[PDB]
């Protein structure tokens, strides 16, 4: 697609903004609205078109709901078919939270900026949980959270290409590996709670600069999670189709790890407080004496993250109750 093309006496293509398995995203001048827009151009392959039609349906469903929470998700302006490609037109946004970490040389941002991100992210999750929506994103990661403006800390969620409503699930293998919830690793039916799991993983990474759980495979992934949060509850592993991919049951109805060729820190011993550096002056001690990073501030953040990383998705912290947490009290 050329960097001067004109479409439908309406759009002038400027540049490639983004690429994907879905196709590509281009910067285009909308001659009617007289503004720049982002156009998501889907490949003319049955598979991407079908999944993108679902994304359009979910996006248009959200547009029909006027609240104070709807403006944390990229607004879909419109869509059309051109040259046999489904085209989604969005408001222009800026760079993503991963690029923001890259720009800190992976040293992380302040707890204060982390809090501002958490609050927006939790308000978006609350909006998707409105019963008549009930949309699971299924691919929350730093790369799918964009700054509205390179000067500001306003963010919006993008990419509803993996998203499904509750009880419209298609795939068992969903979510980006590092952000994949245990329920989805364990091959169990997933909720809106898998996004809260992902959000917890992201918020830590935003502050430390490194992914909380960077598995090289599903097995590696679950082992890195168990290092921090210990063995999942028996009641969960008993109902889990793929419990025996990672764990083994014992005479007395208790569970342990399947082992292979040696090494990980033993279950629950890689403590989040050390990962966060609560009482050691933040991540790698780099925040020693910096304001808004009091041990009290860090402990509230630690408490909220462990509510987002509950193994049980039925007791894992839902969004309204994450906005009530002391970590957000000024
Ligand atoms: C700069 C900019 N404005 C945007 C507005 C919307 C979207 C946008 C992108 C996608 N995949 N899905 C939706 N629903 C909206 N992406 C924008 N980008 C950067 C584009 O890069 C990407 C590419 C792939 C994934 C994420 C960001
Ligand atoms: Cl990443
Ligand atoms: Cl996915």
């Amino acid at each position: 697609v050329k960097n001067g093309e004109k479409w439908m006496d309406r759009y002038e293509i400027d540049s490639l903004i983004g690429k994907g398995s879905f196709g590509q995203v281009v910067k285009a001048y909308d001659r009617v609205e007289q503004e720049w827009v982002a156009i998501k151009i889907i490949k003319n392959k049955k598979a991407f078109l079908n999944q993108a039609q679902i994304e359009v349906r979910l996006l248009e469903l959200m547009n029909k709901h006027d609240t104070e929470m709807k403006y944390y998700i990229v607004h879909l302006k419109r869509h059309f078919m051109f040259r046999n490609h489904l085209c989604l037109v969005f408001e222009m946004l800026s760079y993503n939270l991963y690029d923001l970490l890259r720009n800190t040389n992976f040293r992380g941002v302040s707890l204060n900026l982390t809090r501002k991100f958490a609050q927006q992210m939790c308000t978006a999750l609350l909006f998707l949980a409105t019963p008549e929506l009930s949309i699971i994103h299924c691919d929350l990661k730093p790369e799918n959270i964009l700054l509205c403006n390179p000067k500001r800390s306003a963010i919006k969620i993008v990419d509803f290409g993996s998203s499904c409503q509750l009880g419209q699930r298609i795939y068992q293998y969903i979510q980006s590996r590092f952000y994949r919830s245990p329920e989805v690793l364990l091959g169990m039916p997933y909720d809106l709670a898998i996004d809260m799991w992902s959000l917890g993983c992201i918020l830590v990474e935003m502050h430390t600069g490194e992914p909380l759980f960077s598995g090289a495979n599903e097995v590696d992934q679950m082992n890195k999670i168990v290092e921090v949060l210990g063995i999942p509850p028996a009641h969960i592993l008993d109902q889990a189709p793929k419990a025996r991919k990672f764990f083994e049951k014992l005479p007395d109805g208790t569970w342990n790890l399947k082992k292979t060729k040696d090494e990980y820190k033993p279950p629950g011993t890689r403590k989040l407080h050390n990962i966060l550096g609560v009482e050691t002056g933040g991540p790698g001690g780099r925040r020693a004496g910096e304001s808004g990073h009091t041990v009290a501030d860090y402990l509230k953040f630690k408490d909220l993250i462990l509510r987002m990383l509950d193994y049980d998705p039925k007791t894992r912290i839902q969004p309204y109750y994450a906005l009530q947490h002391s970590f957000f009290k000024k």
